[PDB]
């Protein structure tokens, strides 16, 4: 048991899906996992473990922002023997072509956070996902007939940024989705010799103001979940 | 209502106490507040509104990390018109003369975060609480006969920092407690013309490696909570 | 004796008022103190020691800029046993509500200097004043029936700044007054274990170009001196 | 003709392989291409255009360091209609497992340069490559019976770095190869809306001091070239 | 006039020698200048104007630190028509082969201040002096039988730096002397279109804490002054 | 020998002229040096050694950009014991009163590179040339009836910079010419205890938008070269 997780070695599978919203974890467990059981409730950060098509899988919320997900991802990796973290979160789009509910896969994640520079002697650490995991998710998407762009995400610390001119910079460099965790998790994985990946469903458009409801983000982003779950299986061959 | 808070204007009092742990908020509502109604539960971040000694106050979690509490505190202000925000959390101690269970008041807050440098053209912004609230707290604590050191906290991004040397740096410059939210909440209060205060309870000592027993653990938070509430009544007079 | 102060331990009281102008210090010694004697004249930085209402007290110029005042405060603290340092000077205003002639107490000091990032491993150090001293001054002014604002100041390295766009930032985050020492003194205070406080007099508005007349800056400068000395008395009791 | 390339639109294929050494571009052009004709000789930066199994392809040196390849890539992209750029250079290894002559594909590119922070308002831009291009190499390799790790590269501004300690940090975060261009080329790629990729052959080992000769780096890094030319074919289908 | 200099156009010559210590300016005026009249005494910053071998010349202290001397230099160029500024002070030594009493001329000036970064959009501004003035002082020293070292000075914001390792750095890259103003002054010169030079005399060795006896103090100080005044003469030709 | 230079100690003179263009090195050798022989050819970076008026002298390309020339100059020093290095290149003007075909000499070089911040614990290192070397050049120029400007250059990483307002900052702070190497070569000379100098001919005026026709563009390169060489002859004395 860790300072933030009240579970024991074995309570989690070697692969863990993580949305920022614990209630979405609860959802993924109830509708996509089999015989799922709650293995954590500390700080209301629900974590579940069940099976998907026979394979043992875990899904746990990681909270919002880099600092939050960094705490959970490390504890899992170092104290629960977790090898693969798959973040199934929500993001905002700045590109005109990116439509609502679109699924983006971030092989790389930019950030305005300072965590990685602290790790990397104030240099540019290119926070990237495990390649095999990216290809797994693209392959899984192809089989499910679900469109999915691969590229850069943006992991911001400020959901309410005082710098609106930054959104124009992101769009110019092709940032697919703006979130708050990707780069944080990728840095953690690199630091502790684990493997990670982020898959996001566009929940809101930054330019047009199109938005999904808080309830919709919680229980209606199915494409994201099954792409992720199916990619887990592909990565077992 | 926002994507992170499912409530409407009037649902929150003009003063909000915020732990990082939502379950702590729930505890407070039941223990200290009277006639509490749950005003939010999105993402499991429980928020309640009741009355303390006839005074309308709200308690609600803000999650772990600057990015996390920045969202909630910002929205509570702009979207729910909240005047004062009193964070009630736990902190680590680096100073030998800083004992366990001690109550620290952060008139200022240091941080390795980059959020304020973003706001402030990459200069040194002094994340500071509202003096009046600081004074309101000091006095309320004195009325309850509870020692309360006032000084600098440290809001870290990485609860698991790669830089062990930094704790020594913190101690050198007299940091009272180490946490993950203060510098951010204050940064938001500054940006949106609100008032914020952070009170903490030394839950563990980094040097001695002490930790809080569940019994004397929730007996101390009671004092911190009481101080936070009583301080409000003072600033009301 | 130090390379910058020709005096020996005992020559200075344990509290020292510091104006930027040595000539000002001479004025303070001769009109607010009794039996005041000169204790330093090196480089022209006049230092004096006398009594105020029976209380041993020193006053000495600290020169212009963070680098300057840092040299003096450091020496005062390590070589002359000083415990409290009260800087008193003028400042500019950017906030519309902050009026000329107003007295501002910097409980926190922002800055575009790099001295503290040098101290604090390139992270954010909230350069704060001693709480007790801040409160002492607040009460002292209240006695003399003078309203006083408590908040952030800005310590600028360049009196003639090329970055005019920076003042809008200062305003956006409630910087009460602009001067050139506060953050430097607080940083030194923290580094060597002493207590400091800066009280300023809004002598002009940086935008409206409005200034206070000669008779005015002198009148409220005297008020500032009375607040400074009276506050030292509260701290004693 | 551009300020660095004495050629006209059409002289370059829509895809260009680029080594740092022009002589290796000459080698490539002479041993892997048909009907290869020199299309650029300016500054001795040789460029060629021929065919590989029907596919029209050009090869050209980009020079050493980010600033150099930044020029050539930018010019080729914005004045010659190049869509894909495949760097095929050398690199040093910090990981014990990564041995001399190993082939590494850089899906990401770390850097200690400042060019990307300049592009990205001083934030962390994850300098990544085009996924399809990455997958094209990985798949081409498997069919050529050539092992190839996919991960991060490190684009250094100083081949002779005064901070040897940094190598340890690179190794900690799994940096596969150490070179001088990738992060830069990716920045040019993203900025001007083009697709790029870097493949390197470990020419020297940083810890064991194993190394290749100039002649070997110039004419014996073949796996690299084969994997590249094949990937281009894969991406056309 | 200005808030820092009580004078009008014509009071100062177009060339202004500047020590940091006002008393040193008073000494210079008395022992080197004919018919000297005090032109400024604000904040004790004694400034004088007289002649030297027929040449009209002013002398005036600049105070300690970049922020301080930045005010006086700025005002001298824009408000008093000054065209050349020669700072003459003392520096510490970090190189073993650099001796006490030795004269150092800074063609360049390093620093740990941010003033120049603020000016040059956070890039590296090479704080240099006027070549001719550098040459003048060199030639002037030759005619006086003094060998003068020409190179980089370092301008520290903290006379009492907590970064002891930085000296090893300065020594590594050939810093001749260590003072607190040169960089600042050159920046102003470049900002307001004037010419400036710093001449120092190694007063002590930062390594061994060896200080030049009070004897050769003014002995070499006089030398430094002769060199400067005579250089001005070489310039007029 | 080195991976970049196929030569042995003695092959190079103790002074090396360096153009960016290897084709220029070949040109210089063939037209100014006698008994010239090719000493390098790795990566096409041509190098030659011969005699100018009996004096043994080398010339060799250094490629484009700081990271490029940094490799060659360092190796010339440590591996081939080179005492002096004179970069000869072209530059763009931002100052109106600086005309085309002018000879500018950087006694200092600014830069938006991060190399020197790395070397210099993230502070400002004044990238300066060797004074006597600068003087030799100035004097040799006067002998050729050429007037030469001594001042700051700007070494840029991005020949195609995303920042247009930067040229106005260069003009505001007096930059004479804009090139891409000086600051780098000056950092290396500082690090390894050698002497360097950059002499530049204005080939482009960014303001008036003129360019050099081949007819003029070479007669100006001959003058710059004639200067550098004669400069060496003076350097010997």
């Amino acid at each position: 048991a860790t300072p933030h997780i009240n579970a024991e070695m074995g309570d989690f599978a070697d692969v863990v899906l993580m949305p920022g919203d614990p209630l979405r974890a609860k959802y993924i467990a109830e509708t996509f996992l089999e015989d799922a059981r709650e293995v954590n409730n500390v700080r209301g950060m629900l974590g579940f473990t069940g099976t998907y098509k026979g394979r043992k899988i875990s899904v746990m919320g990681h909270g919002m922002g880099i600092p939050s997900c960094s705490i959970y991802t490390k504890e899992l990796i170092t104290d629960f023997g977790v090898k693969k973290i798959i973040r199934v979160g929500s993001c905002g789009a700045v590109l005109p072509h990116v439509k609502l509910r679109d699924v983006v896969i971030g092989m790389g994640a930019c950030t305005d956070s300072k965590v990685n520079r602290i790790r990397f002697k104030d240099h540019d650490f290119a926070a990237i996902a495990d390649f095999d995991m990216v290809r797994n998710a693209v392959d899984a998407a192809k089989a499910l007939g679900i469109d999915a762009r691969v590229g850069n995400l943006f992991s911001a610390d400020l959901f309410y940024s005082p710098d609106g001119e930054m959104f124009d910079v992101m769009e110019k460099y092709g940032i697919l989705g703006v979130e708050m965790e990707a780069a944080g998790i990728y840095g953690v994985a690199a630091e502790f010799g684990a493997k990670a990946l982020t898959i996001c469903t566009v929940s809101d458009h930054i330019r047009t103001h199109e938005q999904t409801t808080a309830a919709e983000r919680q229980t209606t982003f199915n494409d994201m979940i099954k792409i992720a779950l199916e990619s887990v299986l592909l990565g077992d061959k």
